[PDB]
């Protein structure tokens, strides 16, 4: 045999980064809640408008930006996980906006937009702001101004092929999101064992500001809002 | 769009409540362990013993006083599970009673009761107890000492529907049980895939003082008196 | 009822080891990621090629020699994995070497030797090692220098019937891969569903080293190597 142990010095940033890292779980209590949805609709809906969303608005219709109002609409209708708990002043700072980080992936590496105000938007809307800081960070002028101060975060491990797992909270919120790869599996549809496309989808909340009750209903919220988008128009 | 951030100041309780949840994960070396049930038998006992069972005893016969059963048969079978370790002397106290918490629902939110001395009920007393506890609790005098104590918890997230989780310690305990929403799934019945209604359960254990091992046959013990109650008879 | 508490006194040893354990997490930023293997290429080559392996190399063919080879070959492949962070010099060591912990089980208890540079090994080898050293440390006669130093580890908690759970870092590494229970689940083979022998994987690393991605490809680099072990000589 034969060994070797070459090494390299941290640097500065990435050691900051671990220490960031290790306050963002020294300071919140994580607890994780997960789900199962089908994704049968949006691949359905997605795969016939596809084509005239392209002529339209010159893009390409994924289904990122279907999570991605779910999730404001789930934060808009239960305001307490929208709010952020601030020790320093022992006050749980509400928020009447709501601004969404989303992970995007380059060579280099990966990093989180911001897109301000989803309220507001539409899926075009949030498509084009996407696909516009997809390739504004592609190349490396992101400023800070675009990264800073994301209320809720949906993070994306599925196009890598994980089945399910923990995420951890980004430290100035509390909530994140956390997405899979999408399975074909058997599910129980009328009492009888069928066949559809699924994937898991992992919450992780403070358990300080958000009671399970709370955490579970809400990761309910965004399952109904993404299996069947009509529910979006109902406000229900 | 608009901001505004109005906040509400944290009350005393409730600041205290979040210190003592990060003191529980900073005392314990937190795990978690998952297993599946099949909940066929219990159903179908309860789907034809429940009017007789409301004719004499003038109850509602749930499947929550089946868990508390079998949790406290698997408790009783492994003491180590039953004990708690003490710090401030260094000692790893036992106990030779048992009573559990088990968590109720009000509007205004959730509380933990306590059942005393669960090894010499039936399951027609802890449904009782648990009515009685949850009738008493709607209304708010619950006192402490019906509150103090509990050796081991039963944790209920399924009636909001959540699929799976890892729950928190109670702090003056060793171990937690997670149950979750029964869901109609797909399993394999001697070799052919068969539909039945099944549940997902989640343990967490301090891994300081139980052993992994210890912990997944422990589970497996509430598994097995869950699935068949007729193993309680048999003290097998 | 009843009241009664005795206790006994946490010895020297056990205090360290919780010390040791509750440290572990207090340095590391943990998270976990699943997956599901399926298991039908290795119990179908193990259960033909048994009779003449037993006969070749006086050996029973289990399967954890393949899940270590493929766990060997995926840390060659990514080095990121195989390193680990020294807090007290900041500095992160590579390995060019690598060996894996894997854990034994005895009636005192379970241990977790160490074999030695696995990047040349078969799975003759690495079966006879696990068995010289099972059978070794069945016997108490098992030192400090064949138990210390492992670059990463393979967990066992699949013997007891466990479905899936999150494993702790042995201190002196970077990750840990914990097995499980194999059971006969339904899947989906070529748009059909289909009974085969599955076990869920879970792989827990300390964020603050590896990434999420790196995580995630690692492990899928592992059920690549497992489900077909012909990729171990195609160097895929």
């Amino acid at each position: 045999g034969l060994r070797s142990e070459h090494r390299e010095k941290m640097n500065r940033m990435r050691q900051r980064i671990a220490q960031r890292l290790k306050e963002a779980q020294n300071t919140c209590a994580m607890l994780t809640t997960f789900n199962e949805i089908d994704m049968s609709n949006i691949q359905e809906m997605r795969a016939r408008h596809k084509d005239a969303f392209l002529k339209k608005h010159n893009l390409k219709l994924g289904f990122m930006s279907a999570f991605v109002k779910a999730s404001a609409f789930a934060l808009q209708e239960q305001p307490v996980v929208n709010a952020v708990i601030d020790d320093a002043t022992k006050e749980v700072v509400y928020r009447d906006y709501i601004d969404i980080s989303v992970a995007v992936a380059t060579p280099r590496g990966l990093v989180v937009p911001v897109i301000r105000n989803v309220e507001t938007m539409n899926y075009a809307d949030i498509e084009r702001t996407i696909s516009e800081l997809g390739e504004k960070a592609r190349k490396n002028e992101l400023a800070i101004e675009d990264m800073d101060g994301g209320t809720f975060t949906i993070s994306n491990g599925g196009v890598f092929g994980s089945l399910f797992g923990t995420p951890i909270i980004n430290p100035p919120q509390s909530a994140i999101l956390g997405m899979h790869a999408i399975v074909d599996r058997p599910v129980v549809i009328g009492g009888k064992v069928e066949v559809r496309p699924m994937m898991y989808v992992a919450l992780t909340y403070d358990h300080r500001l958000i009671d399970g009750r709370e955490a579970v209903t809400f990761l309910r919220k965004i399952k109904a809002a993404v299996e069947d988008p009509r529910v979006l128009l109902l406000d229900l």
